[PDB]
């Protein structure tokens, strides 16, 4: 009874199937994809931020030359300078008036910002996605667990052993590199780490917010301070993390494929919905009700009352219940052209219900699967009118 | 289910169309014109007497 099951990818609406065990009475699923997380295989790269110039106090020799050295510091931009008279606070305070030097240096450093409001580059990889799956089944009636998609793996949570996937429809909607920024995820060709163009994007570029060594292009030039006065010209682009903020892209949760949304937490990609997923579970035997205690519905009728050509259940049929005991009887339609609100009906002995449901065809000829019991509910259908609300319970528009 | 109606002009009878909405249990009417006012634009040009 190892219900295998093919089953689209999409997050929001169960898929209620049915167990057909040869000898014991049937039972309904209820599998309702509560997300579709995904968590590929990363590599943190770089981050970047914007670059402060933490200029170091320039060397004002008053008579004669500072050799400056170039000092480790990430880009670390000094050019010596003569020909200065650097007013500081009482006029002039060198005596000489060319041999009067004056050597700037100044490199580049990670902003206090950059701790916390940084983008951040990936190698984004594959990995493995997930979901917290509820089945709401059978009788059981809960379990609410967090599962894998690779198609060996189980997680008996609740009574059941499921098996998930492998998906067929791969579509990572994260590109190979991925800029990432609080939560605006940029499916962006970075650069690289170790290459920005100053100006362009990533012309700061940190390991990470701890490494003390960058890669810091920001075609940082000094110039000789103005009219002997003590400054610093620090000629600079200001930074490719400043622009990517105000001349960027849109963000992968406003621009992917495919339905997904994004979080920086694992960095996953919510409830993609695309294809199909083949799920086979393995029921607990005890949950099974013999076929011998739920009644025998046969000998019954089924019609339309109220069909709705719809995606809200607004389809409806009436079933003339004809049963041998009185009870439970869990339904489904085998064919995916109806899709059932209702798991399971109570039943007297021999009475009607009618359920809910909805489909995609005007002539809805979708056999009702009434605990070992089938019927053909034909009939005919009506448009709505009022079609703006979030998405279907149909999903099973084909030839019609 | 914006319940379109041609509909004769006469005052003092109802009209008891039906709502068809398809879905949900139809509603009748019952649209009585209980006056037909009219009310022309008009001007005051000279009273006599």
């Amino acid at each position: 009874y190892e219900h295998t099951a093919v089953m689209p990818n999409k997050v929001g609406i169960p898929y209620k199937a049915l167990v057909e065990r040869p000898g014991y009475a049937p039972v309904h699923l209820q599998i309702q994809l509560v997300n579709t997380r995904i968590i590929p295989s990363t590599n943190l790269e770089y981050i970047t931020c914007k670059y402060k110039t933490k200029v170091p106090s320039p060397v004002v020799k008053c008579c004669g030359a500072t050799q400056c050295t170039s000092k480790p510091h990430p880009d670390y931009q000094c050019q010596v300078f003569t020909g200065v008279y650097p007013f500081m606070w009482g006029g002039a305070y060198c005596f000489c008036d060319t041999e009067n030097t004056q050597m700037s240096e100044a490199y580049v450093e990670r902003s206090e910002e950059c701790s916390i409001d940084h983008a951040k580059a990936y190698k984004v990889h594959t990995g493995t996605v997930q979901a917290m799956v509820n089945i709401t089944y059978g009788s059981v009636s809960w379990r609410s667990a967090d599962v894998y998609v690779n198609g060996e793996t189980p997680a008996k949570i609740g009574d059941a052993k499921l098996i998930i996937g492998p998906l067929s429809s791969a579509w990572s909607p994260f590109d190979n590199k991925v800029v990432v920024y609080g939560h605006e995820v940029y499916n962006y060709d970075f650069p690289e780490y170790g290459t920005g163009k100053a100006g362009s994007f990533g012309d700061l570029q940190s390991r990470t917010s701890t490494s003390n060594d960058l890669y810091a292009n920001t075609n940082l030039k000094l110039q000789r301070p103005q009219a002997g006065i003590v400054h610093t010209p620090f000629t600079q682009a200001p930074s490719g993390f400043e622009r990517w903020k105000r001349d960027k892209g849109a963000p992968l949760n406003d621009v992917a494929p495919f339905g997904c949304s994004i979080a920086l937490e694992p960095l996953r990609a919510e409830n993609c919905a695309v294809g199909s997923i083949p799920i086979s579970i393995d029921i607990p035997d005890a949950a099974f009700t013999r076929i011998s205690e739920t009644p025998t519905v046969s000998d019954l009728e089924c019609k339309i009352t109220e069909c709705t050509y719809a995606s809200d259940f607004g389809g409806i049929a009436t079933v003339a219940y004809k049963s041998s005991k009185a009870g439970n009887c869990p339904i489904h339609s085998p064919s995916g052209v109806a899709v059932i609100k209702e798991n399971d009906v109570t039943l007297a002995e021999s009475g009607s219900f009618t359920f809910h449901f909805s489909t995609a065809n005007i002539h809805p000829a979708f056999k009702l699967q009434v605990c070992t019991s089938a019927v053909t509910c034909k009939g005919d259908c009506k448009p709505p009118k009022d079609h703006i609300v979030d998405y279907p319970a149909q999903h099973t528009e084909s030839f019609t």
